């Protein structure tokens, strides 16, 4: 098992950190841990990213920044204003994927319409 600081270091100095984290996971690597899990009722909306925790019965809630590879790596966000969609918000992850929230937020996309994760509850189809 690799620990957090070895993975994080490895990705942070990659020219493409997101590709390194994915390629690492694909090879069977141990996911980044110590994301900040939230106590909450699990009666929330199920929206992906929210101002307070919004988990439904099928989700967990985390502190957004602790689930963001770039925040966890202390590097610039790949958005040309450098702005973070998770910093200071709360992210709702499906409980099945809650063992790798950093990987989940990376690999996935919020539906422009729903508000929920495309492919994971987004009902729109
Ligand atoms: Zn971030
Ligand atoms: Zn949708």
């Amino acid at each position: 098992t690799m620990g957090n600081s070895t993975v994080l270091s490895f990705c942070a100095f990659a020219v493409d950190a997101a590709k390194a984290y994915k390629d690492y996971l694909a090879s069977g690597g141990q996911p980044i841990t110590n994301c900040v899990k939230m106590l909450c009722t699990h009666t929330g909306t199920g929206q992906a990213i929210t101002v307070t925790p919004e988990a439904n019965m099928d989700q967990e809630s985390f502190g957004g920044a602790s689930c963001c590879l770039y925040c966890r790596c202390h590097i610039d966000h790949p958005n040309p204003k450098g702005f973070c969609d998770l910093k200071g918000k709360y992210v709702q992850i499906p409980t099945t994927c809650a063992n790798d929230p950093v990987g989940f937020t990376l690999k996935n996309t919020v539906c422009t319409v729903c508000g929920m994760w495309k492919g994971y509850g987004c009902s729109c189809d």
